């Protein structure tokens, strides 16, 4: 019991943690975001959300409704791929199951991605905010292996 | 001794989300900072890094190492303003202080800073860290006025 406890504080605050992550990606591009018109910022929001970083596995990447890649600072070839289908090695539908937390439910999703520092699969906690305007589920995540 | 750990658990916590923080908003300018020629980019810098929120009270602001502000994000009418000489209500020489951090030592600095969202002055941990190309001391802080 304590033991999950403590696993359970930790997650916890990690979401605090993303949730501030969240908010200084879309407020670093809300000038751009405000002043659209008909997503001529678009391109000039995703040099930015791209570059940004909180640690070398801590990035943003966005997808959207239809599960097209929007942006993605660690795999650019991913821009434009229709990835809706995609399961991870678990069969979670990592994709569906973003858009579908950011609209309907609290943005979080628990889902296995390529973790940058060593290059393979690893256990991760997504968090996604919804950006209406240009149809951007807009994401990040903190990866848990170090926990589990 | 065991409400002291405790403040001391929260106080490391906020210095390592500090460093994210800090990391956020040098990382969201990298390509203006990387591609500018002599100032060129620093407007559009200032427009983003202005912004940038991780909560009402989370922002930041820059000096040069004459003491110039060169951005505020909650207080603009600043920027211009040589505040080297600045004392908060305890003494705390602020801005120098902060000039030093971030040059010769670990980038953290106590003072007392109005805080958003009761405007009033209040005591803030800031964390700067130096940006040579532009001369700005950038930084950011989190409020102890819970903890305290």
């Amino acid at each position: 019991a304590e033991l999950v406890r403590d696993r359970q504080e930790l997650i916890d605050a990690r979401k605090k943690e993303l949730k501030a992550y969240m908010m200084m990606g879309v407020t670093a591009i809300k000038p751009l975001y405000d002043s659209d018109v008909n997503g001529s910022n678009k391109q000039a929001a995703k040099e930015i959300l791209k570059a940004m970083r909180f640690e070398s596995d801590g990035y943003f990447f966005a997808y959207d409704s239809q599960g097209i890649n929007t942006l993605h600072a660690i795999k650019p070839s991913l821009e434009g791929k229709n990835l809706y289908d995609l399961k991870d090695e678990n069969g979670v539908a990592v994709i569906a199951g973003l858009i579908d937390a950011s609209q309907k439910g609290d943005g979080f999703l628990y889902f296995s991605w390529h973790k940058p520092t060593i290059n393979a699969q690893a256990p991760k906690l997504g968090y996604a905010e919804y950006l209406q305007k240009w149809d951007w589920v807009l994401g990040t995540g903190i990866y848990i292996d170090d926990i589990d």
